[PDB]
């Protein structure tokens, strides 16, 4: 049942396993562009996580989903219901972070992490640039909760940030199925979290895709992680402006991948 509320789906002709983990706002169809370039030598692995708007909302324990630890037991599941023993993964934002956590937990489980958009702390202090301030992320929130809609429209061009429109569409219709709610709480969990001290526990090798301007993640956060991520790190520098390079150029997000998994 939970492979079924997750949305679960193993598809390709490989024999190779692949996960493709979303990020916040979206859910499994993000990589629907992506996928093509996979499907004959992977088997494709997708979810949604349960903050998804794709997801049943009764699945969506505000009692249970407090932290991220109940994200990676959910991927952890999946996995093992699959009865996958080794994969590699791909995550976008929060999903970079879930696939951090689970590879610290189950190191045998992956080959190679593939973070795109990560970071590990949004907030700034002493010596660190996360790229947004205390009062920042607050407006945010109250925002959020005043006005939905209104504040949909003026984030998701900027978490676009290329002028792409039907990427704006398209991010904008799967936040907008996210229950205004939960696309709260989920924000709160997340904005304020610092997996810093997590980096140097992570032996798997991971290739960090950075994108130019991209409006949650500055340019030296993707050094830090290089820096700190304990095991072997390659930093791929997309030449894409954006956030979600998967929705916004697909075809040039792919084809890193494709050279990030050889």
């Amino acid at each position: 049942t939970l492979l079924d509320a997750l949305n679960v789906r193993v598809v390709g002709s490989g024999e190779r396993v692949l996960v493709l983990a979303h990020g916040f706002g979206t859910d499994q169809s993000a990589w629907n562009r992506i996928l093509p370039f996979f499907l004959r030598d992977y088997r494709v692995v997708l979810y949604d996580l349960v903050c998804a708007g794709s997801v049943n909302p009764d699945f969506f324990d505000f009692r249970r989903y407090t932290t991220l630890d109940p994200y990676v037991d959910d991927l952890l599941h999946i996995l093992d219901a699959l009865g996958i023993d080794c994969c590699a993964y791909v995550g976008h934002a929060v999903s970079a972070m879930i696939g951090i956590l689970a590879s610290i937990r189950r190191p045998e489980l992956f080959s190679k992490l593939i973070l795109i958009g990560a970071s590990p702390r949004f907030l700034n202090d002493e010596d660190y640039h996360g790229g947004f301030e205390q009062g920042e992320i607050e407006k945010v929130f109250s925002a959020m909760e005043a006005n939905y809609e209104a504040w949909v429209n003026g984030f998701a061009p900027l978490a676009v940030g290329a002028d792409v429109p039907a990427a704006v569409r398209e991010f904008s219709r799967t936040l907008f199925n996210m229950r205004p709610d939960i696309t709260l709480f989920v924000s709160r969990t997340v904005f304020n979290s610092d997996m810093r001290g997590v980096l140097g526990l992570v032996k798997v090798p991971c290739h960090i895709f950075q994108t130019a301007r991209d409006h949650s993640v500055p340019a030296s956060v993707a050094t830090y992680l290089k820096n700190h991520l304990g095991g072997k790190n390659t930093v791929h520098w997309l030449n894409i402006e954006g956030h979600l390079p998967h929705l916004s150029a697909p075809t040039l997000l792919a084809q890193e991948l494709r050279r990030a998994l050889s």
